[PDB]
């Protein structure tokens, strides 16, 4: 069972959004990009985040699930030393009950995005 | 349980190739190495990719599941600009049915091969 | 349920140590940090590594399960030339039930260091 939302980056080639399985939501690496101009938005680790961010909660939402229920997050940057300001915006949407993470700087992303995070969800 | 088959190349040491637990494989990550020669098979992304998806198969086929019910994948390729290649080949191994995915670039790779692949997928 | 013990490095922030959804503990990558002191632990990868499987272990236990039921390792390292080294050192913690691995070389560590490990595990 699959997610589709125009509300994230749609699904363009041979995946999907996110795939639940029983309990599990399995979400796809969610990088910087607008729904709705499929642009980088932002310019700052910051702004970045805040939009990757964003793009993962419209899959939690329409996967009915929310940030609460993450129980694992993997984030990758592309400047271990971004990881400070990462961190300030990342605790924005992740607030109270954390989820456990794996953070690291891999190579290149994507379009050389400073932020793509994936996310592993308990169905409400 | 563990996963064993003659199909994929062998465990040696302190892994398996996959393992289950309750409804869910884990499969290690697949590179493109031939499990009857024990080389790296392919000279071009396209070539080891195709190599990457048969160890993967042979594993899922195993485990008593396929490729239509892999939940999500992660996609480690020593070169970003490899990546419309890979994503044309990646595809032939799905049909309709595409799992959540990441894909990155990562410094560097067991045997400097070009790209390798950890999928979880669930049993039929 | 989140996990907590006095015996891995304290997390600081905006995740846990380890998660707990239906059968299964996701735990935060783990780093040769001591949770006594907070430095880095050792030079060489050896040392690193055993480090690392110590914090590993004070989570299994805390989460009531431990290495034989660990399904799935994710290692990042520095640098794959470690392999072979770090290979040896991570066998001395599983003995006969090895869990399912990838191993990649990311370009870079927090504080630099050689080597993170992530863990899925079942609880006992």
């Amino acid at each position: 069972k699959k997610i589709h939302t125009d509300k994230a980056p749609a699904a363009i080639g041979p995946y999907v959004q996110g795939k639940i399985v029983g309990n599990l939501l399995f979400a796809s690496g969610q990088v910087p990009l607008s729904p709705e101009t499929g642009q980088v938005i932002g310019t700052t680790i910051e702004e970045q985040t805040q939009q990757v961010l964003k793009n993962i909660s419209a899959i939690l939402t329409e996967a009915g699930t929310d940030f609460d229920h993450v129980v694992k997050t993997t984030c990758f940057l592309s400047d271990i030393d971004d990881f400070v300001p990462f961190n300030e915006v990342y605790a924005t949407a992740f607030k109270s009950d954390f989820p456990a993470r794996s953070a690291v700087e891999v190579a290149r992303l994507p379009k050389d995005v400073k932020i793509e995070i994936e996310v592993i969800a308990e169905l409400i």
